[PDB]
């Protein structure tokens, strides 16, 4: 009978590929892609359009296979990769997100090094693609949040060394699509760790003065002030920035911060800002959240970043989003779940999606999983599901969304 | 509402192309291309999978767009393109095919001129996306029907004059590739008329004698004297032959003729090669050409192929189809229909099926016409359909083709 992932097995009799990479990359990424367009109940049509679109956008800028030993330009991505896939749940449906940092092999050969050129490329083919792509926001916001010239050569190897030890990768840029039905939305995230390490500021510095930047009139000023007083009572300096590539006045903004601290506690500080936060929709989120993570039983690492990436263990992340006429910033936490069988993670997602009246997801999730990982065993997979992300609005309700790891 | 073309709307938000001609050829063929694969109740799936190879292997060997006034290597299918479509109807159903002209930019510019490496270039990527499609005949038939480096050397410009004024282009070879559910059956004509201009050759010879370095055996040669005795009475010196690239063991072999006089009285003469054809099949095909050629009421052009262009009219041809274990040879039958108002061959091509028991084709025929020429009239048009091709079985049943022409 037709295979879940039919899309993918006929493009692959009618696309040629003009090199290696581009065909393994196709074959690796493909496959669980056809699958969750199935899921989210994409059109047939929609689902040949971001399939096709995958492999005439996106494969040739993943860089060179990494295949094991191979001395190329690494991310994290999907655990190892240059390309991570995730998932939305709500409910008004499932939608996908492809997220990858544009890289060229130049970047392996010692023609880029930092990486700041493959992002522009990509761009100028995005932007043939779909219209409604504004890069506007990439040129002005580069210079705040990724290493200029003048950042490279005030840098030594000592503080290099020092980040990369900490953090793994020189990535500057991520780029994410997200696949909505009604066209995709292009987002970018800088990181501005490494300028940071040459100039001496913090990312969060960073990240605020870039918004200012751009908030010319200051509209998000006094959100801004909130976040940056909970960052400074928490003693917080690492950050990061995303941004909607749509007109600069109607996008929204989202600072990101990484704490090593994985308790419910700290999750809960984080959450309401230090108590700054007091909105219903953020104490009721607050309630779902200590329900989930005492389910889940997220795992406390060490704050050790060496013995915490020994055991492969992820910090607790969130991010906090503004714009223009939003009263106040809207919180968003990301769980990690490396270490937690994906079994029990569908046991708990599936009772979730009971509880808060989403039977349509309760009934396939098990099975959903269980396709994305063809053959596989669940009770003993582990690093799978990776992260969970959690948001709430009294009207759309529960925002969950599922990041995936590359199986080994 | 859904357009019945939505699979080209669908893939051109998907689709890079490198160049402009790509593009063009794209946006000129692939909405009727779309069409004609919903008409024939192509899956959704296998729609998109041709649709795409399309663009990815033949647009790239299209050559350069041929838009008026611009000096670039010219071709005459589909009347002034490089790439025609056609039609077969059945009783099983309906299928698409797509002939065409091999060529790249190098042979508009002084670096090819006889356009014999664009087809090498092409099985090169052909053979890579359908493992079935062989090319051992391409390899053992060009020498014999196609104008080698010896035979250039013995040219002169003044035969090659008197064979383009006569003919028009100096195409070696075309491709077809008929799009059959089961899976691609490429197919590939050679023209030896160029040739034949340098050796002093005829053309059925070079043909006869192809087939026969071919046929090590003989279990052709009994067919091939049949029909060179016809051609020897009914003095015809040009020719040219089709194959199906497969293994040449289990290939079929189709020899074309033209005759200008386009009187029912010359087609019936070719079509019983002169008497020598007694099956039943070969009378009861007859008998319904009779009833069509009169309906359509083909028109009687010039014996002069000066004045016979200038009208826009064209000669009548046949293929007589050859294999291993066939006891006679199986003749067809193209009838010319340019300077007929398509309304009236839509008007005798239903009324055709109606009778002949295929009432799914009777229902929509007219109305599938009208949307590949969307908005145009019908009336009016005289050079839309410009072929139809026929041939009949007692098993089968009637076997007819439309072979099309771009709109001006
Ligand atoms: O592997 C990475 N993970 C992120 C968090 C993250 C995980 N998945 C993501 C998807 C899009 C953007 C960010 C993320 C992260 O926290 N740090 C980085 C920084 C640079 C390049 C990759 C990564
Ligand atoms: O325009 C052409 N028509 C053919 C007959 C024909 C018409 N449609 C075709 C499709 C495939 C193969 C042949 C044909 C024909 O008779 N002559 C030639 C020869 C070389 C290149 C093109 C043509
Ligand atoms: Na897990
Ligand atoms: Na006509």
């Amino acid at each position: 009978p037709i295979p879940k992932d039919i899309a993918y097995h006929t493009l692959t009799k009618a696309l040629l590929f003009p090199d290696i990479d581009q065909y393994q990359h196709w074959h690796h990424v493909a496959p669980m892609l056809a699958k969750m367009l199935v899921d989210g109940k994409y059109s047939i049509h929609q689902q040949y359009e971001y399939l096709c679109l995958f492999a005439q956008l996106v494969a040739p800028v993943l860089g060179p296979y990494p295949s094991p030993g191979r001395d190329v330009y690494r991310c994290t991505l999907g655990g190892n990769m240059t390309v991570e896939l995730s998932q939305n749940f709500q409910r008004s449906g499932s939608t996908t997100r492809i997220a990858f940092e544009p890289v060229r092999y130049q970047a392996s050969v010692g023609h880029d090094r930092f990486n700041r050129t493959s992002v522009n490329a990509f761009f100028s083919q995005l932007q043939l693609l779909v219209k409604s792509v504004n890069i506007e926001l990439h040129h002005l916001l580069s210079e705040h949040l990724t290493l200029t010239a003048k950042d490279e050569r005030n840098l030594n190897e000592e503080q290099l060394t020092k980040y990369l030890t900490n953090f793994q990768v020189k990535t500057q840029y991520v780029v994410a699509l997200d696949l909505r039905k009604t066209g995709i939305v292009a987002k970018e995230y800088f990181f501005p760790g490494i300028k940071c390490a040459a100039t001496g500021q913090t990312g969060s510095n960073a990240c605020f003065g870039a918004i200012r930047a751009v908030d010319k009139d200051g509209h998000l000023d006094s959100l801004c002030q909130l976040i940056e007083a909970h960052f400074q009572q928490s003693k917080i300096d690492d950050a990061f920035l995303c941004c909607d590539l749509v007109d600069p006045a109607h996008t929204r903004f989202k600072v990101y911060i990484a704490d090593p601290l994985v308790t419910l506690a700290r999750a809960e500080e984080h959450w309401t800002l230090g108590g700054r936060l007091t909105d219903e929709d953020a104490a009721v989120g607050l309630e779902i959240i200590r329900g989930l993570w005492s389910e889940l039983g997220i795992i406390q690492g060490p704050l050790e970043p060496s013995a915490m990436m020994e055991k492969g263990l992820l910090p607790i992340m969130l991010n906090y989003e503004m714009k223009a006429g939003q009263r106040l910033p809207k919180p968003k936490l990301y769980m990690p779940l490396t270490g937690i069988p994906e079994t029990k993670i569908a046991r708990i997602m599936t009772a979730f999606f009971q509880r808060h009246d989403m039977p349509e997801q309760a009934e396939v999730f098990m099975e959903n999983l269980q396709a994305y990982y063809e053959g596989k065993n669940l009770e003993e997979a582990t690093r799978y599901q990776a992260w969970l992300s959690f948001a709430y609005t009294k009207e759309k309700g529960p925002y969950l969304s599922i990041y995936y790891f590359w199986p080994e």
